[PDB]
């Protein structure tokens, strides 16, 4: 799904004020209030991090705004959440500099800006159970191989192939770490990863020359930032949750109108039971992820800490202050 | 079996946010979110209720490092929790300062933190019908047992003595609050020493100078702390069970390895009783542990109450909510 002439164009233009220059570089940013400049946000933190000789500006705008364009009206799995991501993985990849090879960089913040492409609002569980087009072409990370697919087309039309200038070989390479990255996010894969990667990480054994290694810590990254509202400030990261919950509860509507009871995540006659949620959540799922990279990598440090400082609010929701 | 130099090293210098202080006050404190902090929250707890000028900062970051490294990388009865039953015992003695010495507020903690020490992840019933070495050794109280030779291992080793400046009267009675409190851990005593404490409390008869009155105190803070997931906010107690029955599942599937039926609670073919099991008990063993604890220690109420929450928590999950 092309994006205009007029769209790529007007983000060529696009100069990022001063006052966000710095800000843009904390974890805990916040880009709510700048709906106008998401795009040209994007622009800004793949021109700091892979410099202005990477991608050409009309090449990279069309790409940008295609991708946009092919992000639902759905209440989270929407563009604000791709910006989110990618955002996330900008602070993670600026705090690592001198880690990830070069190509690692380009395709890892496309992989996060795609990475949720033409989400229906629906679990992959949703589609499987009522026998979905899209469950029936991908058994398995359903959504997630839908993404993947959805970004090789936008790079496959005219003028929006951002990889031009790269060999076939680094392209194969790139469209592979943007494929086992997107594929990353399906978070029943996380479980197993995060164990493994724990495992090794003891051991010692955690090679960082080893390829197959290195997938995994991109994997773990990936997971790191798809789940980064738990790791806003309290006011972000309440509003966040509302997002989400909406769409879970949508889901379930769903569900109700063909008489089919959904789970109690995806019941709003549950609604009270959201904080408990919340915070079995962050034990369950949030602070090992978080645990884990920080172990990996030291300078993510102000992930877990800001996770642990949502936790202790939901607890304090919970407990009645 | 001793640990290296790099790890206690590390613990000394270790500092804690000025936000948990407050909170590691509390009876509901959850220390899951902080793994890499628990050493040095154990430190600090001691400092708190015993005094900075109590012990020897280096060595006692050796001891408890020495036994952080002899817990067992088993799905319950492990680091964390030797940890957590150590938190409760810090808040029942800050709540009830005044009534134990300093000598039993140092040995009590310690013990809380070396009770489970060296857990293979097996019953004593189960050492006992297959003829364990330790089964032979110690025939009642039989993990208890080894529990104790195990902190007493971690004192005789080189520089992890933490008593040496102690009288040569107060370190055989340190050793003895100790012995006393770890044996009081074996659930098969609880009953018989519940049963009596509330019979001497009934009729006027408790009295704390008692030493045997006392000593029956001990052991039952000892169990309010060794079952106190049961005291936490809901999901945080939902996620331990799945902890504890990882565990005894695990020893189950050894029985019919060898070829006989284990009891509903450590077969998993049968998950579908936890709810009823886990609400008998609460009504047989933890509320009734408590209940008595808050009788004789009126300040522990809040763990009363909060184990009352989550028996209505179970209640609710066999209802179908
Ligand atoms: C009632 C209400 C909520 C729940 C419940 C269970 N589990 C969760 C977590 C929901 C969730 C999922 N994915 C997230 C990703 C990022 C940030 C927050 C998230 N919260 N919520 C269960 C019953
Ligand atoms: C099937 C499944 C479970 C049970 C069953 C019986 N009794 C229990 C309680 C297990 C238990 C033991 N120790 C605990 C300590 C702290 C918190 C919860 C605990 N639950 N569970 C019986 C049949
Ligand atoms: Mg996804
Ligand atoms: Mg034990
Ligand atoms: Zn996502
Ligand atoms: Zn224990």
């Amino acid at each position: 799904s092309i994006c205009t002439s007029e769209e790529w164009q007007g983000l060529m233009q696009f100069t990022l004020p001063v006052r966000l220059c710095k800000e843009i570089e904390l974890f805990h940013f916040d880009i709510g209030p700048f709906e106008n400049m998401w795009p040209g946000i994007f622009v800004y933190m793949v021109h700091r991090s892979c410099g202005t000789s990477c991608f050409e500006l009309e090449k990279l705008c069309r790409f940008i705004m295609s991708v946009k364009k092919n992000y639902r009206r759905v209440p989270y799995h929407n563009w604000k959440h791709a910006v989110t991501v990618a955002h996330c993985m900008y602070a993670i990849l600026q705090n690592n500099h001198t880690l990830f090879t070069d190509l690692e960089r380009k395709g890892l913040l496309i992989a996060c800006l795609c990475h949720d492409l033409d989400h229906r609002g629906f679990s992959n569980s949703y589609l499987q159970k009522f026998d979905h087009p899209l469950a029936a072409l991908y058994s398995t990370s359903t959504m997630e191989q839908h993404h993947f697919s959805q970004t090789v087309s936008i790079l496959q039309l005219e003028g929006h192939n951002i990889f031009s200038t790269l060999s076939s070989s680094e392209y194969e390479q790139v469209l592979e770490i943007i494929r086992k990255a997107i594929i990353a996010t399906d978070l029943a894969l996380y479980f197993g990863n995060r164990k493994q990667l724990e495992e090794m990480y003891q051991t010692g054994s955690l090679n960082l020359n080893n390829q197959s290694h290195r997938d995994r810590v991109i994997g773990l990254m990936m997971t790191a930032c798809d789940l980064c509202s738990v790791t806003k400030l309290w006011p972000v990261t309440k509003l966040t949750a509302n997002d989400i919950y909406a769409e879970f509860w949508a889901e379930g509507d769903e569900m109700k109108k063909l008489g089919i009871q959904p789970i109690p995540m995806m019941d709003r006659d549950k609604k009270d039971e959201v904080p408990q949620g919340q915070l079995g959540f962050y034990n369950a799922v949030a602070i090992p992820c978080y645990t884990t990279l920080t172990q990996i990598l030291p300078p993510t440090e102000p992930l877990l800490k800001a996770c642990r400082d949502n936790l202790s609010q939901w607890e304090k929701v919970i407990r009645g202050e």
